[PDB]
């Protein structure tokens, strides 16, 4: 009933990534031609690429790991390229800073989240990035991103890491959610905390194709806010701030950098793109709540900034709790928060101190993870793709991370949905969109996503094609499960270098080993 090497001790503390699961991976290599069930399209030329949170030691430095978040763990890229109907895959760690100083002294040297004042004393003054949140093909140059420091960047066929700040960025953070405009071509981007630990900073910047900073401005948050993501139109970058505070007495202390406030309004910057002063940014506010991810955002014909978000009416990440007794005990009573499928409307000719209007609910169900097709970001877009907890086939009272198993095709102009189950047993990750040919309509070709065959210990990519959304038309078949990751992105075999010549998997020789002599076989016998 027990197997008796089941209860030999571990040293590993509880490990989660998003999806609640506690199984570390952390395999580095590669699949030659990877198992496919049913035909891949030959449409497909390019690579899906996908960032998880993998610690790589046991994170034992403070307190044991005990309060690790599932968002921690060093960052590890698979790749699964797609070239005339064959897959291959390659999963690596990014070597960042911390990552290296980790392995090399086979150790947990850091701790708390964003907190400095828990990383052991040796490693304070090091970038804590794990770079482990998402990935950009931008001016031939492949980067892992985390929001706490610059990018680093890898080799796009081998992940082998490159270097850390490819683009110079003057700030001591990027964002992990830049955009790349499909108008100029330009990675239209942010940091905050810019100036370092718990800094009102802001630096918004604009980098050309040519991975030159062509754009930027310094600029300041309301209060030092924890500004994951943002939406991308004509002529705005909106940031979003999510209700958490970071304060520095806090850290010094030895808890969290970030604490939920119940008091803190969603807010909105504005940032006119190009803009030459900080007075033109304008703050936003709604009321309380967690818009975690945009879709995209765009400016309607009267100049209205648009902007799709799901939105969680409570704490999403309730392992960064409240400082206060009171609001405590609102998160543990709020139980599991509702959480839907916004849009939002900022019109920039009123006045900014006026709380905004209320958002109006796209989707009732919960939703995260949502993409785009890129050939539309920053301009009006009507596809989207979200990861979603099924309607009437999921449970509801999980966390929002923790229950997604489905897909939905989300459509503004038909105003339709159609709805992907991954299947019982089953969870499914982030989607990323395909076009079927440079020019097919917008929507229209394959959706891709790692779903986990949670019986069966292993994962798998399904390819869907939009014409019929609610069947896959291929599944990928790892031999293993990979952890539950973050983001992906469908990366174009037209925009990564060396595409047509290179593989994930570098081919052996020609020549043979051996000698014609050494063959069993003689034609004459
Ligand atoms: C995986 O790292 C992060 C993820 C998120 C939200 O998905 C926010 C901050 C992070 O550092
Ligand atoms: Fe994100």
């Amino acid at each position: 009933y027990v197997h008796p090497t089941d209860i030999l001790p571990s040293g590993w503390p509880t490990a989660t990534d998003l999806s609640g699961g506690a199984q570390p991976r952390r395999f580095e290599g590669t699949i030659f031609d990877v198992m496919t069930r049913g035909t891949i399209p030959k449409e497909l030329h390019g690579t899906f690429y996908r960032i998880m949170p993998d610690y790589a030691q046991p994170p034992t430095y403070y307190k044991g790991g005990e309060l690790n978040a599932p968002i921690d763990g060093d960052g590890t890229v698979a790749a699964f390229r797609f070239k005339d109907g064959k897959v291959d895959y390659r999963q690596r760690f990014v070597e960042t800073d911390r990552f290296k100083v980790e392995r090399r002294a086979r150790k947990s040297m850091y701790g708390l989240y964003r907190n400095p004042y828990t990383h052991h004393p040796c490693v304070r003054q090091t970038v804590e990035s794990t770079a482990n949140t998402n990935v950009v093909m931008h001016a031939g140059r492949f980067l892992a991103m985390k929001e706490n420091g610059n990018a680093y960047e890898m080799d796009p066929h081998t992940l082998k890491t490159l270097g850390y700040n490819p683009f110079n960025l003057p700030s001591k953070t990027m964002t992990a959610h830049p955009k790349q405009c499909s108008v100029t071509g330009n990675l239209v981007g942010f940091g905050y905390e810019a100036k370092g630990l718990a800094t009102k900073d802001v630096y918004y910047f604009e980098v050309d194709p040519s991975g030159k900073v062509v754009r930027d401005l310094w600029l300041e948050a309301p209060w030092c806010a924890f500004i994951h993501d943002c939406a991308l139109t004509p002529n705005y970058l909106v940031l979003m701030l999510w209700p958490f505070e970071a304060n520095l007495e806090r850290m010094k202390a030895g808890g969290h950098h970030w604490a939920y406030d119940y008091t803190k309004p969603i807010t909105w910057i504005t940032i006119p793109r190009g803009a030459k002063s900080k007075d033109e940014v304008k703050y936003w506010h709604w009321k309380n709540g967690m818009p975690i991810h945009t879709a995209s955002g765009f400016e309607d014909e009267q100049g209205r900034i648009i902007i799709d978000s799901s939105l969680v009416h409570g704490n999403a990440f309730p392992f960064f709790p409240p400082d206060s007794d009171e609001q405590k005990k609102k998160q543990e009573a709020d139980g599991t928060p509702k959480a839907q499928f916004v849009r939002w409307t900022i019109d920039p000719r009123k006045d900014n101190n006026e709380q905004l209007p209320d958002p109006e609910v796209i989707l009732d169900t919960p939703s995260e993870f949502p993409q785009i097709d890129n050939r539309f970001m920053g301009v009006e877009y009507s596809s989207a793709f979200i990861n979603v907890f099924v309607p009437d086939r999921s449970d509801g009272n999980k966390n929002v991370f923790q229950g997604l198993n489905g897909l939905a095709h989300y459509k503004r102009k038909e105003g339709t949905t159609e709805w992907y189950y991954a299947g019982d047993n089953c969870l499914i990750q982030e989607p990323v969109f395909s076009p079927r040919s440079k020019d097919a309509p917008e929507g229209d070709g394959f959706v891709l996503a790692i779903v986990d065959r949670l019986d069966l210990n292993r994962s798998e990519v399904v390819v869907i094609d939009t014409r019929d959304f609610t069947k896959a038309v291929a599944a990928v078949q790892l031999p293993f499960a990979i952890r539950s990751g973050i983001h992906g992105q469908w990366i174009p075999g037209e925009v990564t270098p060396d595409f047509e010549t290179k593989g994930l998997v570098d081919l052996p020789k020609e020549e043979h080993w051996a000698p014609l002599s050494q063959s069993p076989y003689d034609p004459d016998a």
